[PDB]
């Protein structure tokens, strides 16, 4: 089972998700951080185990528009996994 | 085994995302999802035998969330297809 951890603080910003036990999941996490280096100026703050285990992206610019739409968007579509897999589990902090 | 059609008109929007035939599809599909659920845009969108075909024609190719929707599961495909080149990407 993939475990996703997904941190939204008092301002509605998503500040931190960390992916961990992860092919659709990690299409659309990877992806999703591809898009925000290369399409928005926001640069996450990007960590992981050895084992490339606990993928924990922490927003830096919170009042990114841009990189907040793209990270709900990411959201949206790995709740599209869950409500058909439910292989994966969504943990709102 | 999957082909990807992404048409861009000239004024840099895009207009029509095609897929015949996992990663793929939660990508595609997800991304509808978010266009419907976080936009005022509603494609127009064309789906056969249960996925074989999926095509997502923009509407209002001027709304720019829906845009960076598209563009962000265009770079997510491109994704897929660098480590699987199973997918192919054709800018129309």
């Amino acid at each position: 089972m993939i475990t996703v951890d997904i941190t939204v603080n008092d301002e509605g910003k998503v500040t931190d998700v960390i992916m961990d036990g992860h092919a659709g999941a990690s299409a659309v996490l990877f992806g999703s951080v591809n898009a925000i280096i290369g399409l928005t100026s926001e640069r996450p703050d990007i960590n992981y185990d050895d084992n490339g285990g606990h993928f924990h992206i922490r927003s830096v610019d919170t009042n990114n528009d841009e990189a907040q739409l793209i990270l709900q968007t990411m959201l949206v579509s790995l709740q599209t996994i869950e409500e058909e897999y439910n292989n994966i589990r969504l943990n709102y902090k």
